[PDB]
């Protein structure tokens, strides 16, 4: 509770580490070559 209200280190959650960032690779990709469980087709676009 009330200690600090900023806490001295961020106590950071998860920020997608063990994401590339952004996989470009599924970016340019057709709906055949884009995979479900690699990348999310949505909207005519492959993308991470």
């Amino acid at each position: 509770g009330t200690k600090a209200s900023k806490s001295g280190v961020p106590v950071t959650q998860t920020q997608t580490a063990g994401a590339d960032t952004t996989a470009e690779k599924c970016k340019g990709k057709g709906e055949k070559d884009c995979k479900s469980p690699d990348c999310k087709w949505e909207g005519g676009t492959c993308k991470d």
